[PDB]
């Protein structure tokens, strides 16, 4: 009498096989221990469902028309102000937000399809906060502002910064307080190839590639400072980034 549909974000909805006299389908969904119910124009699992937690919190689940997006929202008991919101997008990334007493976002966790994460905590009304990127094998720590996320690794006199612009573009910069032209590191960012080239005393030393799989590779140049040698190695721990900056 009804069709079961699996939903992005580990949920499931039951849909009536045929519509009522208003043309609408009934929906019942299970979300952890909670039962939600609602209606829809389609028979495919899309629609809007509501329920109440044992503590009187209102819950709403919205499923996009194409079943590609789900939004799970938790509100205060009068349903007026958000407490939490989780969205799973069609690219299988996820965004989880918490809201403070006045219902402003105070935390946002973005989980990429590969499981790497951007964690923003202590978010203030100007969109500043603490930031952390969780990669495979290591974590990069830094700050958030409404202009950019800045993740930082330090080694000796060298500071490496991974900046993620507000629109999501990446740029990497290298600062070095070393004043000796023979050993001081400088670096050039090639936005086209996602590659940071480090130079010491007018010779290239290493390429750091920031890949679209959210990994970092390092490859050394020959003694000539002009040709790459060997093959790039994938960073698996923060110590290897620090070693690259020596």
């Amino acid at each position: 009498n009804s069709v079961s549909v699996d939903l992005p974000g580990s949920m499931k909805v039951l849909v009536s096989k045929s519509s009522n006299a208003d043309g609408k389908y009934d929906l019942i969904a299970t979300v952890d221990a909670l039962e939600l119910s609602g209606t829809s124009d389609k028979n495919n699992g899309s629609g809007v469902l509501e329920g109440v937690k044992a503590d009187a919190s209102k819950v709403k689940l919205t499923i996009s028309d194409d079943l590609g997006q789900t939004t799970l929202e938790v509100f205060k008991s009068d349903g007026s102000t958000l407490v939490s919101k989780k969205v799973t997008s069609k690219d299988k990334s996820s965004t989880e937000e918490k809201f403070n007493e006045k219902g402003e976002v105070s935390e946002k966790i973005i989980t990429r399809a590969d499981g790497t994460r951007l964690e923003y905590t202590g978010i203030k009304s100007d969109g500043s906060g603490k930031a952390k990127e969780v990669l495979k094998g290591y974590v990069l720590e830094g700050t958030l502002t409404a202009e950019k996320t800045t993740l930082v690794v330090k080694e000796g006199t060298v500071t490496l910064s991974k900046n993620i612009s507000k629109s999501g573009a990446v740029s990497v910069e290298l600062n070095d307080t070393d004043s000796s032209a023979a050993t001081k590191k400088t670096a050039a960012w090639n936005s086209g190839t996602s590659t940071l080239t480090i130079t010491v005393n007018s010779k290239k030393t290493k390429d750091l590639v920031f890949t679209s799989s959210n990994t970092i590779t390092v490859q050394q140049y020959d003694s000539n400072g002009t040709s790459l040698e060997g093959s790039a190695v994938e960073i698996t721990k923060l110590d290897e980034i620090k070693n690259a900056l020596k």
